[PDB]
RNA sequence: UUAACGAAUUUAUGGAUAAAGUUUUAGAGCUAUG
DNA sequence: CAATACCTTTTATCCATAAATTCGTT
DNA sequence: TTTAGGTATTG
RNA sequence: GUAGCAAGUUAAAAUAAGGCUAGUCCGUUAUCAACUUGAAAAAGUGGCACCGAGUCGGUGCUU
């Protein structure tokens, strides 16, 4: 006797209940608690607000760095352990000095100067090496035995910050000059080729090779310069190889098989010698030189500066930055003294000012500093070098900046190696550990391995050869690299849907291939002259046709079936094939790829081999790493020739199948003894399909399957499995939590109907006209020019693609008056450009029931073709216009018109249906078939969207929040109505499998029967034709829908949420004497070191106890709100009382402590409502019930997108504006009584009241839209800033929570209907 | 996901890296003047 | 107190799986 | 990409 | 303490407090009104009809 309608969203679930006669019911509700209100009446319509669901991405990203840091302190710890023994010979407490660099001298346990204890040599250190980058160059270059403490600093500084790993392979410091490497490339080529020598001469390899241009475009430019050799010539392939590329040297040597080489792809160190052996080892000396050039080019963009003098280019690159910075500072500091020496104190001494003082000591960024001084630079003379350096963006540069990290880790290794090479002569431990120390810089946990766990990480999957601790140097022996890489993909590979305990098989599985071919073959029927009736293929032919045609060629066409098997083997001269399409969809693609390599067809058929062949494709599909395949396949090398194995490693397969082995060949019928595959051949004269095999109550598969699946799952996992945005799953879980409570209210009765709905270019318009009159060549673009912002007006925009001519009339159109001209939909209602057309009269097409008539098509069949070839209309736009010559819009073509519109295409909503439908219908009849008690309808969102605009139920989002329940009411109404008159469409809307045909087919505008009068008659009492059931009464029902819409009480609930996440604001705050300064790590008093600030408050707790007051220390009873933070929450839950006493409370009444989560609800005094927004802040209580005539008004007053509808109704819409023009004073009057009652902000309303008095002379459409902003003052929520016209009005925040503590607390259930009220007294 | 196969984008989940920011300390501030 | 103003770490790179979505095919 | 709660200081 | 002037670019150390299961691991996603029952997961609990509508009000019947 009822129906539920839902409207699911991101931040809200909408819900309304509808009757046979479409009233929304009401009911008296009991109220718990100590308050005198023991019952309340509430309408069975509402909505549920909540904060959006948050994606794990933000969180995971924090996990990367959380690890990235606990792995970097570990990398420096590895350096120290090597030095620890040897350094103690040099400095007893060098490292201890560093560990404590952060501690203040009062807390420091050693000397204050780290590199050396003494103040005197520490000064001279910075005196000679102002940057580490300075020292790095010295540590690379000198031959002198430099102090061990310094060597550590340079090396550790490279290991602390490596640069990136986006290059594999090695680069060298020697390969910097491309010409010196280029000539070495030519120089070698002539020491090998005395018959066709080349020459360097006058080519600029440096500029040409190292350019932003394409790795191809640079190629052509170089061979163009040299005397004219071919890109295909040997030299070009060598130039091509050096530029990252994939040359084919087969052309020059004319080898039997093509061999191609890339300098990023792995197959290179191998590919050289496999090709090189045929040519000879002498040739290799060339290719290494070509590789060398490639490395010169690669780092050519990264180290742009000259670097010939030193082996340490990067540090040299810094030292120039520091020296340039120093030079230009003096010149700047000078030139300001010279001409403008009044501003200089602001510039170099004021930290706040984004000056150089702000740039260094203040927090000003390089972009902020640059912007700040660019004006001052151009007021003083000599500022050219300075300014050309500022547009270059290289002026007074810091050394460590955002743009580093374009640096690849290799060039650091080049300096580390150089230092290590220098000083190993002086320090023995260095020579031994040089390999061991470089690996620290070089190592990187390979991603497929993952976090190195000991079963104690949810994320980790790796496998260990020995249970011992992992260092970068023993990684290979302890970590089972491969099996991790298999576990790596396997944990993300889908499971078998039918049997979800077993892993899915590889897509190219040989077993899967057969399964896939025999399943298409079992349903093949052949008709021949001899036979009376068509018959399925039998067991021999399936087993014969596969052996005969599928093993012979890759794809099997139907013509091959009759000629190659039917005629040749069965000697049937003519036959007809019923089941299959033209070619067999399935293929034995793995069979043949395998066949060619091993060349042993006998090997492929012995079922003794299936496990051996399956494993190769499992290992062949799974693994990325060429090294790894070999370790796995070696087990098979005895069976196979040594040449065979070489090809197998090459073949890679990508992709995962649909079904497990256990499903196809494992599961067996207890009675038949046969498997699914074995039933797929030889099923008897009745040959059954795969789906058919599972769905036979006689066989054990329906009994075996269901045993595995029930073994079901809880809702969270049922919900979490759903694919799509994690925030919209919150609305889904909540929307199903909503439905479950509604049934409880209706006396645990199930409802018959359920309607669900979920809701979901400025310059583009200029270019489809720009180029469409360039191919037209017409001057209508020049005759009238326009701007890019105008084209969101429909009628203006249609003119331009049309060229000013009517498709229905063929005449030139006036530019000024388009209001009289109609926008015409090609198909009677689509509002897109694909189906919209602009003509003076929409009747010129002919019958408005019909497609534009043959009379206009004969006039304009050519003109719309000019517009297609100029892309001024789309083929769909054209094909719908032209369709009048293919018999017009066919009944089945018109069926495609409406049917496509009605059904929800979105896969997520469908699942929502199963969730509800399978959660509603539990009973099963005596037959296996399901009992369809509740009908789950999924409604499109546009259908209701037009319904509001059509039928005077206009929606305005921001005045109020009721429109969410309104959207649900309107979904329950339009849905139950559409299924009441159309059970044939039950299958199309409802999740039910029932059955619907397309054949039936007069108007393709589905939304018509509601209409009392329709633009060209319908009775006001509607009934289904066949059953006689009365479905819609236009006179009786439409009043109740406006009556329901215009209701002043709806349940609006904000889901209460404990707050989770980060402890506090992330910033480090400088030292302070505040007691709100949170310690960063225990030993650091934030007053001395600085700490955190601004904790997030998880939830507030209510405390009634005594505290000490005054020097008197008299205990007096206080009742207040304590804010439990996230950091605090752990301690609090263990012992609330002890935790409380530490906060200062005494004599705490434990029983009465109430944990108040965010958004908690309090009613105080005259029924104004306050939401607890924090321990110390509050949020707005109630939503303002502006009467419906205004909502309908303000939507029409706002004059939404001008007017879309028909112009004759639009005049009435315009008339409505003026007739109710005095409402603007009534609207503002509505707010004031609502403001005074609930909102308690007089301060603001008065400037508001004063603002509205001022703009009475401004037009209504301008005035009405600005009035809308004002409601954000009344909106339930958080105070926020709004502006009227030109006046910004600040927010009024409620910085005290006193008033709440003596009020009544409202605990509300998910719908809002069940309550428990608690009056608060001490 | 279509029939059925492929391709691509986007979103979801995960791994391995990088460069900045922020905070305390170390980089003897001097010269007139109480 | 309650106004009033101010504050809130960011930006890159590579690899993988899966759905959903909108293109293609012989 | 802006929300809306901490935080400190004023008239 | 004020006025003059020199100066600045670099570094170490922390990067959610921290936890035990001490791993080159883990620590910001999801989930949550209330009350009874539960270690949790989870289960349990709230008569109806009519006239009406500024945020639910009244009446009749049962209770």
């Amino acid at each position: 006797k009822y129906s539920i309608g839902l409207a699911i969203g991101t931040n809200s679930v909408g819900w309304a209940v509808i009757t046979d006669e479409y009233k929304v019911p009401s009911k008296k509700f009991k109220v718990l608690g100590n308050t005198d209100r023991h019952s309340i009446k509430k309408n069975l319509i509402g909505a549920l607000l909540f904060d959006s669901g948050e994606t794990a991405e933000a969180t995971r990203l924090k996990r990367t760095a959380r690890r990235r840091y606990t792995r970097r302190k570990n990398r420096i710890c590895y350096l120290q352990e090597i030095f620890s023994n040897e350094m103690a010979k040099v400095d007893d407490s060098f490292f201890h000095r560093l560990e404590e660099s952060f501690l203040v001298e009062e807390d420091k346990k050693h000397e204050r100067h780290p590199i050396f204890g003494n103040i005197v040599d520490e000064v001279a250190y910075h005196e000679k090496y102002p940057t580490i980058y300075h020292l790095r160059k010295k540590l690379v270059d000198s031959t002198d035995k430099a102090d061990l403490r310094l060597i550590y600093l340079a090396l550790a500084h490279m290991i602390k910050f490596r640069g990136h790993f986006l290059i594999e392979g090695d680069l060298n410091p020697d390969n910097s000059d491309v010409d010196k490497l280029f000539i070495q490339l030519v120089q070698t080529y002539n020491q090998l080729f005395e018959e066709n020598p080349i020459n360097a001469s006058g080519v600029d390899a440096k500029a040409i090779l190292s350019a932003r241009l394409s790795k191809s475009r640079r190629l052509e430019n170089l061979i163009a310069q040299l005397p004219g050799e071919k890109k295909n010539g040997l030299f070009g392939n060598l130039i091509a190889l050096s530029l990252g590329l994939t040359p084919n040297f087969k052309s020059n040597f004319d080898l039997a098989e093509d061999a191609k080489l890339q300098l990023s792809k792995d197959t290179y160190d191998d590919d050289l010698d496999n090709l090189l052996a045929q040519i000879g080892d002498q040739y290799a000396d060339l290719f290494l030189a070509a590789k060398n050039l490639s490395d010169a080019i690669l780092l050519s963009d990264i180290l742009r500066v000259n670097t010939e003098i030193t082996k340490a280019p990067l540090s040299a690159s810094m030292i120039k930055r520091y020296d340039e910075h120093h030079q230009d500072l003096t010149l700047l500091k000078a030139l300001v003294r010279q001409q403008l020496p009044e501003k200089y104190k602001e510039i170099f001494f004021d930290q706040s000012k984004n000056g150089y003082a702000g740039y260094i000591d203040g927090g000003a960024s390089q972009e902020e500093f640059y912007k700040f001084i660019k004006p001052i630079l151009e007021k003083m003379d000599g500022t050219e070098e300075l300014l050309v350096k500022l547009n270059r963006e290289d002026l007074l540069r810091k050394q460590r900046t955002f743009d580093n990290g374009s640096i690849p880790h290799q060039i650091h290794l080049g300096e580390l190696h150089a230092i290590l090479r220098r000083q190993e002569d002086f320090y023995p431990f260095l020579k031994d550990n040089r390999e061991k120390i470089e690996k620290i810089l070089t190592f990187r946990i390979p991603y497929y391995v993952g976090p190195l766990a000991r079963g104690n990480s949810r994320f980790a999957w790796m496998t260990r050869k020995s249970e011992e601790t992992i260092t970068p140097w023993n990684f290979e022996e302890v970590v089972d690299k491969g099996a991790s890489a298999q576990s790596f993909i396997e944990r993300m590979t889908n499971f078998d849907k039918n049997l979800p305990n077993e892993k899915v098989l590889p897509k190219h599985s040989l077993l899967y291939e057969y399964f896939t071919v025999y399943n298409e073959l079992t349903k093949v029927k052949y008709v021949t002259e001899g036979m009376r009736k068509p018959a399925f293929l039998s067991g021999e032919q399936k087993k014969a046709i596969v052996d005969l045609l599928f093993k012979t060629n890759r794809k099997v066409t139907v013509k091959q079936l009759k000629e190659d098997y039917f005629k040749k083997i069965e000697c049937f001269d003519s036959v007809e094939i019923s089941g299959v399409e033209d070619r067999f969809n399935a293929s034995l693609g793995t069979y043949h790829d395998l066949l060619k390599i091993i060349k042993d067809k006998d090997f492929l058929d012995n079922e003794e081999n299936e496990d051996i062949l399956e494993d190769i494709v499992l290992t062949l599909t799974l693994f990325e790493d060429r090294e790894m395949i070999e370790e796995r396949l070696k087990t098979y090398a005895h069976l196979f020739d040594d040449k065979v194995m070489k090809q197998l490693k090459r073949r890679r397969y990508t992709g995962w199948g649909r079904l497990s082995r256990k499903l196809i060949n494992g599961i067996r019928d207890k009675q038949s003894g046969k498997t699914i595959l074995d039933f797929l051949k030889s099923d008897g004269f009745a040959n059954r399909n795969f789906m058919q095999l599972i769905h036979d109550d006689s066989l054990t598969f329906k009994e075996d399957i269901q045993k595995a699946q029930v073994s079901g799952d809880s809702l969270h996992e049922h919900i979490a499995n759903l694919a799509g945005s994690p925030a919209i799953k919150k609305g889904i879980l909540q929307t199903v939590k909503v439905v479950d409570e509604l049934v409880k209210v209706m006396g645990r009765h199930k409802p018959e109907n359920i309607v669900i709905e979920m809701a979901r270019n400025s310059r583009e318009r200029m270019k489809r006209i720009e180029e469409g009159i360039k191919e037209l060549g017409s001057q209508i673009l020049k005759e009238h020019p326009v701007e890019n912002t105008q084209l969101q007006n429909e009628k203006l925009y249609l003119y331009y693609l049309q060229n000013g001519r009517d498709m229905y009339v063929d005449q030139e159109l006036d530019i000024n008056r388009l209001s009289d001209y109609d926008v015409d939909a090609i198909v009677p209602q689509d509002d897109s450009i694909d189906n919209k057309v602009l003509t003076r009269s929409d009747k010129n097409r002919g019958k408005s029931d019909n497609v534009p008539s043959e009379e206009v098509v004969k006039k304009m069949k050519n003109y719309w073709r000019q517009l297609l070839n100029a892309k001024l209309i789309t083929q769909r736009k054209f094909d719908n216009l032209t369709k009048a010559e293919r018999g017009g819009l066919s009944e089945l073509d018109k069926a495609g018109f409406i049917k496509r519109q009605l059904v929800e295409t979105r896969q997520i909503t469908k699942h929502v249906a199963q969730i509800l439908d399978s959660r509603m219908n539990t009973k099963y009849d005596e037959n296996d078939k399901l009992i369809r008690e509740v009908k789950v309808i999924t409604l499109k969102s546009k259908l209701v969207s037009d319904f509001r605009k059509d039928f005077q139920f206009y929606k305005v989002r921001e005045i109020n929040n009721y429109h969410h329940a309104h959207d649900a009411y309107l979904n329950a109404v339009v849905g139950t109505a559409l299924i009441k008159k159309y059970p044939k469409l039950e299958s199309e809307f409802v999740y039910g499998d029932k059955v619907y045909d397309v054949r039936k087919m007069f108007y393709s505008n589905i939304m018509n029967f509601f209409k009392t009068e329709i633009t060209l008659k319908r009775p006001l009492i509607e009934t289904n034709g066949e059953t006689g059931e009365i479905v819609w009464d236009k006179g009786r029902d439409f009043a109740t829908v406006r009556k329901v819409l215009s209701m002043p009480q709806v349940n609006i609930v904000k889901k209460t949420e404990v707050q989770t996440g980060g402890f506090s604001k992330e910033s480090i705050l400088p030292k302070r004497n505040s007691d709100k300064l949170i310690a960063r790590k225990k030993d650091w008093d934030p007053k001395k070191y600085g700490g955190f600030d601004s904790p997030t408050v998880a939830y507030s707790v209510l405390v009634v106890a005594k505290v000490e007051k005054g020097k008197s220390k008299k205990l007096k009873s206080v009742k207040e709100l304590l804010g439990i933070t996230i950091m605090e929450r752990s301690s609090f839950e263990k012992n609330p009382i002890d935790f409380l006493e530490a906060k200062g409370y005494k004599e705490v009444k434990k029983d009465l402590i109430i944990k108040l989560p965010k958004y908690s609800l309090f009613e105080l005094e005259n029924g104004r409502k306050r939401m607890l927004a924090s321990a110390g802040e509050l949020q707005k209580g109630n939503e303002l019930a502006l009467p419906s005539k205004y909502v309908n008004f303000l939507y029409l007053a706002s004059h939404y997108e001008k007017l879309k509808g028909s112009p004759e109704d639009n005049e009435q819409k315009q008339l409505f504006v003026e007739q109710h023009k005095h409402y603007l004073d009534e609207i503002i009057e509505q707010i004031s009584e609502f403001s005074k009652r609930v909102i308690l902000a007089d301060a603001n309303l008065d400037k508001v009241l004063s603002a509205y008095n001022k703009h009475r002379d401004k037009p209504i459409r301008e005035q009405a839209e600005n009035i809308i902003h004002l409601f954000t003052l009344t909106n339930l929520g958080a105070p926020a800033a709004f502006k009227y016209f030109d006046t910004t009005i600040d927010r009024k925040r409620y910085t005290s929570t006193k008033e709440v503590l003596d009020a009544t607390l409202i605990h509300q259930s998910i719908t809002g209907l069940y309550e428990t009220r608690i009056d608060l007294s001490q």
